[PDB]
C-alpha cells in the first residue's frame, strides 16, 4: 500500500523486491550482496538455494561473491541458462546490477514452464 508502482523507474524494481521479502532498499546497488535473490528464489522454489548459507549481513565484498555463488546454484540446481555475473554485482557500480535485476525480475515473472 501507499506510494504506488507504476512510474519512477529505479523504485520500480526495488519495490519488486521490497514486496517479495519484506524489503526497503532505495538503490539498486543495494542488490551488491546476492541475498534479496536467494530468498526470493527459496519463495518461489523450495530446496533451490541454501537460505541456511546466504549472508544475509555481508558487509565486505568478498562475502557478496559467496552469497551469489550460491543463489547462482539456485539456477544450475533448477534449469536457469544464466551465467550471473557476481563480479560485476560485487562490483557496487550500479548499472551492472540494473541491467541484471531487471532481467532476473522479467524472467521470475515468466520462467521455467509451470511453478
Amino acid at each position: 500500500g501507499s506510494s504506488g508502482s507504476s512510474g519512477q523507474r529505479r523504485h520500480d524494481m526495488l519495490a519488486w523486491i521490497n514486496e517479495s521479502l519484506q524489503l526497503n532498499l532505495t538503490k539498486i546497488e543495494q542488490l551488491c550482496s546476492g541475498a534479496a535473490y536467494c530468498q526470493f528464489m527459496d519463495m518461489l522454489f523450495p530446496g533451490s538455494i541454501a537460505l541456511k548459507k546466504v549472508k544475509f549481513q555481508a558487509k565486505l565484498e568478498h562475502e557478496y561473491i559467496q552469497n551469489f555463488k550460491i543463489l547462482q546454484a539456485g539456477f544450475k540446481r533448477m534449469g536457469v541458462d544464466k551465467i550471473i555475473p557476481v563480479d560485476k554485482l560485487v562490483k557496487g557500480k550500479f548499472q551492472d546490477n540494473f541491467e541484471f535485476v531487471q532481467w532476473f525480475k522479467k524472467f521470475f515473472d515468466s520462467g521455467p514452464s509451470s511453478g
